[PDB]
């Protein structure tokens, strides 16, 4: 049975909904984007009407079968109407595809549902400038003051200039990135770019990438490992053991790895700067750790927040326990105190 935060009241609506069988009273049913959690239940046997962006939607198709007939993209930034209801679409700054979904109730309230997001002050200047929000549905993720990450840029300027001085030490060394949804492609692309190869990934990586409207994608990836110095692999697959075995499988090309590992936050961010990371290394291979988010940090998400000033949050992450949702509510307490809203 579908949880109340998936449902959007005075409509027909539900949100990343998939996984109760049919839900009673929903007309429409909204993905927010492309990651399990959020599509579980979806296959090319289901026949209600599915919103999304157009990336989403060519995942849909493509990877999981849904038939077309039953899928229904919507354009960014375009107010649309669905079953009589005004909704728009905005990017979320999460992974390719990824949007918020703005409802306009007919009795006037707004909503805002950020799916999953990261803040951003550039937020502040798209269609949410020009109206009042009575309602947030909120990607809590890193609800805590504990959560502390770089931005994307230093992380990606870290991960080229570490991935440029080994391979230019080490002409013979081969770099891995791991990998286990869409999300974090600029990883794998900088680091590609920096070293003057394409990326070399299995079919069915490929398959997902060539979904996801990227610029001139045939010019950077490939199926031919041969041809390739930046490999992609399963996340599972990066740890000593595995890329041992990987190295084996490249016919003596390479004697050497240098690996990422994309997580979001680990407890290693509470004592060290970017710059300062290290490596886990044995022998011939080192793995590196680094914390790419997609999610907002703390201060991120509490910018955003103080600058919307809504009426009512509803946290969609970390619902679960009763310590985890009275420590969000202090937070949103303090921070309508200190904004005065
Ligand atoms: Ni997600």
């Amino acid at each position: 049975t579908c949880p109340f935060y998936k449902k959007i009241p005075g409509t027909g609506f539900t949100v990343d909904a998939f996984q109760y069988g049919v839900v009673e009273g929903c007309t429409a049913y909204f993905l927010t984007h492309f990651h399990s959690d959020h599509y579980a239940g979806l296959s090319k046997h289901f026949t209600f009407p599915v919103y999304c962006s157009e990336i989403t939607g060519n995942l849909l198709k493509n990877k999981l079968h849904v038939q077309e007939q039953y899928i229904h993209p919507l354009p960014l930034d375009t107010e649309c109407i669905v079953n009589g209801v005004k909704v728009v679409l905005l990017d979320a700054n999460h992974c390719p595809g990824a949007v918020m979904i703005l409802f306009y109730l007919p009795n006037g309230t707004v909503i805002l549902h950020t799916g999953d997001f990261r803040a951003d002050p550039s937020m502040e200047r798209s269609l949410l400038a020009d109206q009042k929000v009575h309602m947030l549905y909120l990607d809590t993720t890193y609800c805590s003051p504990e959560y502390t990450f770089p931005s994307q840029q230093e992380v990606i300027r870290f991960a080229i200039n570490t991935a440029f001085e080994a391979v230019t030490l080490n002409p013979h060394a081969l770099v891995v990135c791991g990998t286990y949804s869409i999300g974090k492609e600029k990883v794998f692309l900088a680091i590609a770019d920096v070293l003057g190869s394409k990326v070399g990934m299995s079919q069915e990586k490929y398959k997902t990438l060539q979904c996801l409207n990227i610029p001139e994608i045939n010019s950077l990836i490939t199926t031919d490992m041969c041809s390739s110095l930046v490999h992609l692999l399963p996340m599972m697959q990066i740890n000593f053991k595995g890329l041992q075995s990987h190295l084996k499988k490249c016919g003596g090309k390479y004697n050497q790895i240098l690996a990422f590992r994309p997580t979001g936050w680990t407890h290693s961010n509470k004592f060290t700067r970017i710059a300062d990371v290290i490596p886990q290394t044995k022998g011939n291979i080192s793995i590196y750790g680094i914390p790419y988010s997609e999610h907002s940090s703390y201060l991120e998400m509490k910018r955003f927040v103080q600058w919307l000033k809504p009426q009512k949050i509803i946290p969609t992450v970390n619902v679960g326990t009763w310590k985890s949702r009275s420590t969000m509510e202090k937070y949103f307490r303090e921070w309508k105190l200190e904004a005065g809203y």
